[PDB]
């Protein structure tokens, strides 16, 4: 029986979705589930290794990662477990390589910058964004308001709207206390934001209208996510988020990996899709 | 043999000049060494032995010269949560070596957490009452989790331990407060929130030894932070009111030789004390040269007592 | 009913030890107990405040601190809670001031360095320790072996025996990764080590028979000498006074004593009089609460 | 319009000297700008605009290329320059080694993992990777099968954080120290080495040096030691060739291995473009690096 470790919150019962699924028609799949916070491991270059949960130990043959491997908030650093999993040679979705490299939002943005550079604005409208290695480079902005995003954090954390020079200077003084990097980008007066996802070969576009209706995929939206899905060796599960300004201009602000939240009326379909995806990946091994 | 005095301060002020010709007991000369925290290190032995190492730029070659100070004057902030602003171990080292200081090393170490110092003012306020010691209403949050909301807006949020306006922001509403709380989570430290005061001006009452001065500061750049941007300073008369403020605060942590009390003066006529600073308070106004001389007098007298 | 918050692990049922105890003869005492890791609070300059536990909230009239307030190990920093309690103006044992100042072992040691300078080696034999603000000052050592103690940690953590120059250099390079200070001191070929404790006005001395801290060891309560009493009485005066404290010393095979540390109100209770010590602590707390 | 090359290296090597007279496509000049990570900062815009600020006066530049000779990360205070690497990539500035490999080289265990893969593929005979155990944090550090071992704490250089442990009691003391570093660590068999070897590869040039101590230290990079260049073998060529393909390709790299007294080799690490130049051919290596960079610059 093949052991699949799914790093995810307890709500979604992954064992339920993998129930009955078999590799090559007879190799059963056992599902072990737990959050990053309850895991630890030890890996040997020789191949031996063990993942400890809660305390029960297991040896996953594969891993599905649905949780953020890193957050600059307290207790959110799980990079060393990602390193350990890679060290033990365990295959995963998304790839451990992409997971590790997704641990710095500006590092992932840089990849889109390169994409934007090749494709041009009419094909890939990447939002205008500025990167600051530290607060010392934060002096002012061309226009206001702007959205400042501090360090590497999720669910709105560390993201503030700044309406003027004085406030910017204050916010910059706060970046100094985070002792990390930050970005600033034009605040978009949005009519709504859209997220284009891609799981394996399935695509879906959702329209949500400061901080849900499924729409039709377009060739434009497909290009956005197809191009983004190729970074860091390829992302099996990813999505592109863009803001649609009242003036009709689109602005791509981010690309998410395998921890992207499932949304809308089809969360069930998407989980099954992820299951189909992981089963196929496990099959090849 | 000359007594060695180490002054920890930025190079803008040349203390050697101010201590020139000052003698202890009339015949002992004072040799002044000066440097910033960033260029200092030391080693201290329980038996009394010790050495202070100072990095100096002697013509391109980064040279380290060691000294054995008999006394120390601390004019720089020993701690800041900004990168490279943590000099607490040097303060511990100086105390470990038993070096006398101004202000006392004990007070300096205990001044490394603004809310910890503020707690002393809270005690003094419960004791003296609002009429005589109008401490501002402030709330202390050990971490971001307890930052849910405020009774009134706008509020001024002060993150961790920092200076010169660093880490302080004005928040006008509930939604913005929640965003700021999420930022606090990224600083991974404590934070305080206090009522934003529409101030006519702010004032600072200082006490150097037995010399008192009060200054009023007004912004002329539309900065609610009057220490940020150009502003106007006006020295004002000392009052019994101002004197009580700095006298009572000057007694904390065993006694502060150099200290000051900052208060905001509302447009509605109400005063609000927001902080007491130690021996690293910036000299201000048009009497800075006098204050430096007052500090020499104080230090020389403290050195004589040893 | 006065509320007493006891910060300690659950192995000790403080509610039981305080059961029946009343202040002034009629005011009952309500005991709330929890570890630092399960606590949070909010304090206002106006006197308002709340301590949140686990989630249930309380308003302690007094606190007894039995847990280390600071450790450089991950998750061990509770200094902000000690600041909060002081900000809320809550009385404590030991005093919150002393607890805060005990959060840097070398800072505490510095107080003993002064006592030693006043008393003299014959009265107060403080061990020959060296303080390094950071690793850059860690070059060598007069003698070997030495014991290096990194940062601020407990129960033997971060402490290592170093036998030679080269090993010292390697260990110094590790201090660099801790990004904090460290101390070095002569390794004592100890016959045994002793701990002289003082809880209120009750004194006890125990002899324990290289880290007698780690693994199985034997304890023998020994007589208090005036010498021992002097060590703990003087150390008990630092930072405004310690209601609970103990001095640790190493006794070398050559007959010499070496004081290596004074612990505060979170000192572990040891030997066979631990129940009595808890009872002495209860008496102490009740006396303190009565005066408020 | 001369091309700007920013070299991130310490003042010792005068890179401008080595690039003097070199021109792209025959006529385009190359201006060399040099500085250490500590004296650099920058700003990058998604629109392409950007600037590098060097404390020389705070002069600012717009490198057309970058050569990185300095470690981008160290867990010692002030050794974290990862955000500058991210910044350079955000600005889309070509580099040697690739900024991608530089960023991924900021965790020794992450790189070692790559060498684990190659070992699984190649076998001990061709790729004798040392027996190493990775610990995410001090909690899994219970004991060792054999002693003595070498504990390598977190991510650091020049011997920092590396200690020899001769027994269980000492392993536990060191485990408690790791707890204080609040990071990962690895443990590996201590090798009674006759000497240790390093096989380097710069572009298409290979070299192999052997180093042995003479100051009494097991860390032969600490104290007086003797270096001796030796002959390249196909065994060595395989080592550096295989590792040079990781993270999209390493322009400059080397594989370090220990040669036990029992005759066995043990590979312990692969370094990137900030590997120190050793031996009697440092001038030649700096020249090979100039050629490599000139070529890379030519292609852009
Ligand atoms: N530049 C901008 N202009 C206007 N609104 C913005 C901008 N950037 C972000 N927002 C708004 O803030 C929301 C959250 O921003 P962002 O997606 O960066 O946060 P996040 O922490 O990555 O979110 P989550 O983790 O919930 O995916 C966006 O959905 C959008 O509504
Ligand atoms: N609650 C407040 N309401 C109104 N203005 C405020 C408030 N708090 C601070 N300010 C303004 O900002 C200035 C700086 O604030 P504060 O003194 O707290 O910062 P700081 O970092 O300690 O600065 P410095 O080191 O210059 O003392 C005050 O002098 C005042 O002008
Ligand atoms: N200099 C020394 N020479 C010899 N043995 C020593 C020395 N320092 C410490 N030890 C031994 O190690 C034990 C624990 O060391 P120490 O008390 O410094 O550690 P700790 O972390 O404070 O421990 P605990 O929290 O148990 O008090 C001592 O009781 C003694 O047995
Ligand atoms: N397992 C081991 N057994 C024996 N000697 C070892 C072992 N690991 C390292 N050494 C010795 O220590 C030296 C330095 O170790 P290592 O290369 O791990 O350190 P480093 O910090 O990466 O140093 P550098 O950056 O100079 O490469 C090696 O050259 C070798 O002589
Ligand atoms: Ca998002
Ligand atoms: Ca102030
Ligand atoms: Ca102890
Ligand atoms: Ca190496």
């Amino acid at each position: 029986a093949r052991v699949l470790l799914v790093i995810d919150e307890p709500h979604t019962d992954w064992a339920k979705y993998f129930k009955g699924k078999k590799i090559h028609g007879e190799i059963d799949i056992k599902v072990e589930q737990a959050e990053f916070s309850d895991l630890n491991l030890v890996a040997h270059a020789n191949g031996g290794f063990s993942v400890d949960m809660e305390v029960r130990s297991l040896k996953p043959d594969f891993v599905l990662i649905r949780q953020h491997a890193f957050s600059m908030a307290r207790n959110g650093d799980y990079r060393s477990l990602v390193i350990g999993l890679q060290y033990a040679g365990i295959p995963s979705v998304n790839s451990l390589h992409s997971v590790y490299n997704f641990c710095d939002k500006p590092w992932v943005f840089a990849q889109m910058v390169r994409l934007h550079k090749k494709l041009g604005t009419e094909e890939f409208p990447l939002i205008d964004q500025t990167f600051y290695p530290n607060h010392k480079e934060m002096l002012s902005s061309t226009t206001y308001p702007v959205v400042v995003k501090m360090g590497h954090a999720h669910s709105g954390m560390g993201k503030v709207k700044v309406d003027n020079q004085h406030d910017f200077q204050d916010i910059a003084s706060v970046v100094a206390l985070t002792k990390t990097y930050a970005t600033a980008e034009p605040f978009i007066d949005a009519k709504y934001d859209v997220r284009v996802q891609k799981i394996g070969q399935n695509y879906k576009a959702y329209m949500r209208t400061w901080k849900l209706e499924q729409i039709a995929m377009s060739d434009r939206y497909k290009l956005w996510v197809d191009t983004c899905s190729e970074i860091f060796g390829g992302l099996d599960i990813c999505a592109v988020e863009a803001l649609h300004g009242k003036d009709g201009r689109d602005h791509i602000i981010e690309v998410v990996g395998s921890s992207m939240p499932l949304i809308g009326d089809h969360q069930d379909e998407d989980k099954q899709l992820i299951v189909e995806l992981v089963v196929n990946k496990m099959t090849q091994a």
